[PDB]
């Protein structure tokens, strides 16, 4: 079985405002949400589409951060970290 993670108060309200429907998920289920939230919101920069603006959106306090890189991974995996119960 693939670990199940359970999203803080904050996380989860972003995910299912994205149209998530629980509130356990496989961590590949928290980012996939978490990008349609992203698309959604328009977040995504114009010219460097690598980059998320954070900084006029939740997200920002979420993650602690006024913008961050789909490109850094293990950044994106910290951030979502500190918002999951333990
Ligand atoms: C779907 C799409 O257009 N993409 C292009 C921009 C980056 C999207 C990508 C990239 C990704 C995927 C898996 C794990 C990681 Cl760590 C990152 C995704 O899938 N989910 C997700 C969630 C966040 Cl927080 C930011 C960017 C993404 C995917």
């Amino acid at each position: 079985m693939e670990k199940l993670v359970q999203p803080t108060p904050l996380l989860l309200s972003l995910l299912k405002s994205a149209g998530a429907q629980k509130e356990t998920f496989t961590m590949k289920e928290v980012l996939y949400h978490l990008g349609q939230y992203i698309m959604a919101k328009q977040l995504y920069d114009e010219k460097q589409q690598h980059i998320v603006h954070c900084s006029n959106d939740p997200l920002g306090e979420l993650f602690g951060v006024q913008e961050f890189s789909v490109k850094e991974h293990r950044r994106i995996y910290a951030m979502i970290s500190r918002n999951l119960v333990s």
